[PDB]
């Protein structure tokens, strides 16, 4: 309960109290904005010269998974908070605050690190769960139905349109959209402009 952790909790309270001020609306438009908030991080990492693939998956029950092959959100214990950098970054994330559940897997230092959250609150300390020969960041989230009180169901065409545009605007980045909500009938569109 240091000043750092107190500020974190106040920040989550503030986002959840006035979500529309952060993401425009809590309508279907705001729901889809959650995806762009996450994907923008991957785009910046690609433009910085450290990533070139981004994958957005609509999973069963309208979870969203975003994966990039960037450097991975750092995990070193931070000066300000005395907590892993990734935890500080995600506990101040609007998407995390407005998600009933969110998971991160960081591939970095030939290690896979995992943390989970509910409404932005970490459920356990960042944990090493395995090894890897890749780098990057995986984020999985389920939008909070307490916040998004019109719908929590994503529109494939809405995601598709903007993903295609993002690939066209940010040449060289391979951006893939896949709908896995119905395991019997899976749709994928992959964009890569030169
Ligand atoms: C899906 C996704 N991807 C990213 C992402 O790629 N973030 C970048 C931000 C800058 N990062 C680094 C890397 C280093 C480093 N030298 O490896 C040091 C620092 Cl100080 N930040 C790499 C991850 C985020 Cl954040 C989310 Cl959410
Ligand atoms: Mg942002
Ligand atoms: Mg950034
Ligand atoms: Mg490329």
């Amino acid at each position: 309960y240091g000043a750092g952790q107190i500020q974190v909790l106040e920040g989550l309270e503030a986002v959840r109290k006035r979500p529309g001020m952060y993401i425009g609306s809590t309508s279907e438009r705001g729901l889809h904005h959650l995806v762009w908030e996450i994907v923008d991080n991957s785009i910046d990492e690609a433009l910085a010269g450290y990533a070139n693939q981004i994958e957005v998956v609509i999973e069963k029950d309208n979870w969203i998974k975003v994966t990039d092959n960037g450097r991975g959100i750092p995990v070193d214990i931070q000066e300000k908070m005395g907590r892993p950098a990734v935890e500080v970054i995600l506990t101040s994330s609007v998407v995390n605050a407005l998600s009933q559940d969110l998971e991160v897997y960081v591939h970095r230092n030939e290690t896979i690190y995992h943390q989970a959250y509910k409404k932005g609150v970490p459920q356990f300390d960042l944990k090493e769960v395995g090894t890897t020969d890749k780098t990057g960041t995986v984020i999985r989230f389920k939008a909070d139905g307490e916040i998004f009180t019109e719908t929590t169901v994503y529109n494939y065409e809405t995601l598709q349109q903007r993903i295609r545009e993002l690939a066209f605007l940010n040449k060289g980045i391979q951006i893939t959209l896949r709908d896995e909500r119905d395991e019997e009938n899976v749709r994928e569109d992959s964009y890569h402009y030169e």
